[PDB]
């Protein structure tokens, strides 16, 4: 695999993983270190549609023996994976900093979510409870059982390259399904390694198949199209709303219920009675964790009129102190580069859209360069795509207010009272995360039952969901599916209702 | 006006509590006797469905904020009202869709059972308290209503099947727009009025009558593209369901799709033969074979094939058919509508064309083509000869759903072949095996791909408090009835509460 | 049954209900209207031990067919009971005012709890879920089923003569058990009628047997002793801690897990930031609902130092406005008589104990009489035993502070800060109900996780539990059992674990 | 010192993390070979148990406030540590209680499985969110720790059975005082030390060694009368359990009582005979018949009685017995202690006195009374002849638990009689039926009165993630393992939160 020596490590070359075998087939892509594009992390192929087809048929093959492997034994594989992930946590952390450019602290947390998920589902092997149910008839018994769905197609983003895939891969295999996985082209090395750790843990060959490639016009699109050929009994997607709508459509006509974890425009409310320094810290972290490249990153800070001016002042002071830089050379930075050029490009355009609709720019000068330097940048800002922390004031109903923009940007909006804060908080197409900073029980309550969101934080950030709560969104952010904990079991199994007669006669129900 | 076997009712849509007689007039004739006109009613245009959805959005605000236990009290009232009206609804159902008094009473009883189940669900709807990984922090999950639910239903179970959707939908705090089958408009209107009597606020349930394709049904599905529905629920054909799933999917709706079946019933060499014959017979000819769960194929183990066939044909020959309002002792009555009659007529042609062996049945029962155990006048409506084929796996009669009184026999040899043949259909709704060997029941149970399996019982007659639904072409994973339907009409809201006065970073 | 005409209704005479038959056997007791002891409500016999024995054997007989009656059909009986209770609600309300002296409003609520319980368990007939569980072996399946225990002995107090018995009787029969019930001698008529409503609903004869009589030295004691003869597979008790300890002991040696719902000394905290008028109203109602004759009645109001004087002043103003009287002639009163002479006697003594240990009496002059009248009494205070509203100031560690006293009394205690409020709130032998009035999220939280109680109210009274939450106490208030909702199913069933082999070979688990 | 087959360990009590060598010295000798001294250790007096409970009360304050997911991480560490130590614990268990390496490994594996189960339970422990009947109000339930748990355990499953109590007890935030069996002090000490290595804070687990009656066990039970325990959990004899239940009851404690069995195994005329023989044999002689779940009575259907007896005695005759440390291929080794040996000797006398027919067995295996398939020196310890009787229902051998290698055959005629006879014992722990007729398995399953029933499987070998416990004389309703044990170590806290700024009266 070690094809060349790179700058901050080896340049790895590797192929697809199908039925346990490595398949170096298709035109070569490459992944460059986004903190320093001179460092080439990986060269890897684009799987064509026919190879994805073969991966799904290999998955169908392996599913027969895996689904008949007792769930507690399947759980033992995940238990091995906990220990292996634990052993590899420092290595995976360093590789993640290199390949997607998040800080060592955040990368360790990303890996830890996969460890937590592995442990949770390791013992789920001795749970997976169905029901015994009393019949309305004598000499008859009723049962429900959870059954595996079959072959699961999984397509994932690369902003959480270990955590987010683990939310799908782990419960999928634990419930007895087999998997074809198309990872983000932003994190091919991490994905390959994760697959190999599953292998070391004892996952049978072909239960997990990995096909690398792009999205639109590439492997991703081709994999979605294969739902039309009956090769997938389930589909799970993390990514943009735009792509999610199409995947939902294709899934829908093939009578598949897909897991769709899509975008957000996450509101964070600060009421007049908030602990101001706590709220500032929470807003700041909500905005600039991962350089604002989380589904759950804050979109709009809604600030109660009586503290607006004072909150703005302290918020801008806190934003000004943000360290930015190459996190492999400067692990103390708050955030590093854009993960890829797409996020950078859309973020650059948000400045033009903001100016065109009359948003007021309070802070930020676009791309950080030698020519346009940022006072708290550490290292060489031209080796990658890095963004100025960016703060606007905006009105509701504008594009900056309603549309998701990955990258280090945030809006301030003035609201007056709890009723207006809730109405404005709900004035986007999205409904993923949400937060309110307040001390009045009644205000926390009203926000909690008035917001339309999958997730709400009280005196906490829009980011940082605990790994054992149901994760997902409403409105444009999802379709109702949830990941993590017991709530994800509905995504990867179906209910089998069984009635058993012993009465030696035909008894007619409700008659 | 007065009709033949009762009143001819005229009525309109129910929108925001008001009756709206707007649109071209349709009618529903008694399928046992076309001279009896049951109902005249309008076809809602797309714009009126639009208004119904907006009225639903309006009413949802106060209904979702009505405490769940009070919502449950409305359903409790509905139990008592349904109880009171059971004989009336039974008689009207015999008249309007042509099923027997016995089956119609059972249909109504399912709605009563559903009402009672969800009446106390008002004091349940459990979410979770969950321990945080942090000190001074607490985690919660809550079930929240989705919003406005669009419901489209078939008319073969005109009270039961709609109750499976309407009742949990309103109990969980949603509001509803309902497009009932044009085969059962009167029952649907009445059911809506009973909800009203029970105390359901005006606009929480809106009913828009009309057709399906090129009519109210289709227009209602299209309105998902305008953002007017947060949920959609459908009971009907796979072909229509695929389209509804597609439209729902692009609008990020998770729809309930309860679709067709081709339900296998296996009889192993060791079965109680007379029990299995009775079960196969009832699976086939209950409701004249017009259930989603009606048996499609009887798979008979080689050593008892000849003996089972002989007794099965003797039992089929004894089937009484007729107008169930004049002859309530009949096994089944007419086709519910002309579509089922037409597709049933075609199955004979397709059967002959692919070389299936016709053992019994001569198509439509007429004065000229009479059935020996018909009671009454077979030309007052569309009635079908009981029909039995022998078929091969992989053929159209074997794989494709055919509503109406038909069934196939197939010879299998041993449990492994019975399971493989049982799974050789696009469908996966109901299923059954007759056997006494624990090991054979077990292998069928874990080898079949179906939402529902009966051991020594019919493919029909699901109990109202088990999860109902199918896999493959029969559904998308959603389940109705019991606790399992709550996932269909609510979403999970995860809440974390900090008290530690500092920002604690998870994982 | 109509033996004589009484003052406010008929004087009823009736016997025990055993195997469906009425048995007029034993020395006659009588129940006098506690608001007016000239009104004789009922004459009824004391069942001797041998008749209780026969009732248990009749229960054992009926249990065979009842346990084999499908749970959904058993639920239909409870559904009939909902409708019958509904029909009889005005009648049961009036009879309850007459027989135990609570207000029409409270009596209607008492009956409504039985209606709510009936409805809840009516549909529980189609639930009672056990589990399907995956085996660690191939060709093997695991199951759990809830099974009825057998014959349940139930002994109940009379302060909640319909509600509290319904919490036991209804889930007991729904889960397929049969019952012997010894009602309080304070509410024999209500109990007889309730049994007859079960009969009208379709409960088979002998599934519910009712044996009337006393407690110590009488039917109650004899029924507890029959646990030593193997006649009860379950026991459920509502009453005093003193009696509960003995019942727990007898149950314990016979390997029965009893439901024990015992006394309380329920703390209600008012913090400096409380809505004062809300807290005063809540404390007032906690103290004087049912004339302070609830398990959950407030024992001690713990008032934060900065609002102590102001709270006292408003609390005494509110206590002074309390109406007291015969609730059958004056349904607007807050409370009526003591239910029986025992409660009156113990309450009279609490004055002497209070004086002896130096508690400061702020309000109350003992029994209300013509000679010692109460300014807001309505009617004739000598026709029954009525109590002055009573308010003390006490110190922690005293008898008035730690010991339950049924009747209209309450203590004020000064506390300083949340830590002290919690420590003082926990300084009793009891742990049933509890409450805090506050607006600071952090204070509500600390009380909630610091208190040792089965039940906690935030900005609500210690009384008024909703009928579908788990009800019960810790410490001297109970043994861990809970009533109501799904939580009571553990009380009346046992788990049956079943494993089914199909593999035709002996597979050794964990080996 | 060095012993014969390993080190002789000396150690004291573990209280607040410190080792306390205080009290008269006891010793545990290798029951396979009395010359091998495994351990010397003290008898804790009542006052030291008192101190252990107060140290537990102290440590509980910080442990209960440790977030459940962090508590789960300690158990996760324990999984890995138990895994690492499995061969060592296996060898020590063979030495200290005399079970075979295979069974000892399984014993340890149950603790590993329990550890893993409750490791992730740290992120579960679900309570409920519940809808109020009022506006502007919310309802919650939370699981809370009970406090200080007293645990007393037998030594026939010296790692498994204690793990069923210790692990969920600490995971749910309780603290523990543990009095281990004097038959397994070394294993118990080591297990406590592994908890310590895993990161369990000092004083959360305290271990006090000593005897039972007139010793540390009895004194610990008496301390319930001083208010020092909020929970008690016991595994052992019914006679002791009744007393513990009594003491617990007057102190308003709900105790876990896992007591004896007289476990019936039915073989119907249609059973796979060789499977049933193997299952009966293993049910009887696993652990030398020293399991709570060991078969008490084989109930054999009349038509196969003679043939089953013949094959059963052939299988019993092939049983290897011996020192399992020198001969790991043996089926079973010695009696674990002298009490089991004594009660087993008495069962022969009682059997003869009431007229039971002895088919096989000659009492203690000695040089003078040798057993043909004994391996090694039978005088180094207490070893028993495999023993088989024929008995009548209602006799003492039939109804009373007898630890050790003995079993009864009883003739029954038909399923109804098999069930009635199976229930004719004071006990109700485990049970089994061998049959192929679905209807017979069903009737046994719903007719038996037992906590646990096996169909075509042994009375022994319960899987670690099903609820374990008994009815009648075998227990009080409590269950161990899985989610079902959480009721044993927590209590429900119901919380209602008002936001409506006014007093709303319920019902």
């Amino acid at each position: 695999h070690r094809k060349a020596a790179g700058k901050y490590g080896n340049t790895l070359e590797f192929g697809h993983l199908v039925g346990g075998e490595e398949v170096l087939e298709g035109p070569l892509l490459e992944r460059r270190n986004p903190s320093d594009r001179e460092d080439v992390v990986a060269r890897f192929p684009e799987a064509d549609k026919d190879l994805v087809r073969k991966a799904a048929l290999k998955a169908r093959e392996a599913f027969a023996e895996w689904s008949r492997t007792p769930a507690p034994i399947r759980g033992q594989v995940l238990f091995n994976l906990v220990k292996i992930l634990e052993r590899e946590k420092p290595t995976l952390t360093r590789l993640m900093v290199r390949e997607v450019g998040k800080t060592p602290k955040e990368a360790a947390g990303d890996v830890q979510e996969a460890i937590d998920t592995a442990l949770f589902f390791a013992s789920e092997g001795r749970r997976l409870y169905g029901q015994t149910v009393p019949s309305e008839m004598r000499d008859k018994e009723l049962f429900t059982f959870r059954r595996p769905l079959g072959v699961v197609g999984i397509i994932t983003a690369g902003n959480f390259p270990i955590a987010v895939p683990s939310w799908k891969l782990i419960p999928a295999v634990l419930t007895g399904n087999t998997v074809v996985w198309k990872p983000s082209e932003d994190a091919p090395t991490l994905s390959f390694v994760f697959a190999k750790l599953f292998e070391e843990a004892g996952l049978p060959p072909g239960v997990l198949n990995v096909v690398f490639g792009g999205g639109k016009g590439s492997t991703g699109q081709w994999m979605v199209e294969l739902m039309d050929e009956g090769l997938f009994q389930k589909f799970a997607f993390t990514g943009s709303t735009q792509v999610g709508r199409w995947i939902g459509e294709v899934a829908g006509r093939n009578l598949i219920r897909p897991t769709l974890e899509l975008g957000g425009k996450n509101p964070l409310v600060v009421m007049r009675d908030a602990d101001l320094d706590l709220a500032v810290e929470g807003a700041w972290w909500s905005a600039f964790a991962t350089g604002g490249q989380r589904c759950t990153s804050a979109g709009n800070i809604l600030v109660d009129a009586p503290i607006y001016e004072e909150f703005k002042r302290r918020f801008l002071e806190r934003v000004e102190a943000t360290l930015v830089g190459n996190p492999l050379l400067h692990p103390e930075v708050t955030y590093g580069p854009f993960i890829n050029e797409r996020f950078f490009a859309r973020w650059q355009e948000h400045y033009r859209v903001g100016e065109a609709e009359g948003a007021r720019l309070l802070f930020g000068r676009g791309r950080i360069t030698r020519e346009n330097p940022y006072p708290r940048f550490l290292g060489d800002p031209e080796a990658g795509l890095y963004g100025w922390p960016t703060v606007w004031e905006v009105r509701p109903g504008t594009r900056l207010f309603t549309e998701e923009v990955f990258g280090p940007t945030i809006n301030l909006v003035k609201v007056d009272g709890i009723e207006e804060a809730i109405a404005v908080a709900n004035s986007t197409p999205y409904g993923l995360s949400s937060a309110i900073y307040t001390n009045h029980r009644h205000w926390a309550y009203l926000f909690k039952v008035g917001i339309r969101a999958g997730m709400t934080s009280i005196n906490n950030a829009t980011v940082g969901a605990e790994a054992h709560l149901p994760f997902g969104g409403v409105k444009a952010s999802g379709n109702g599916g949830r990941e993590s904990g017991i709530w994800v079991l509905e995504e990867y199994t179906y209910w089998h209702a069984v009635n058993e007669e012993y009465s030696g006669r035909l008894q007619l129900a409700q008659m």
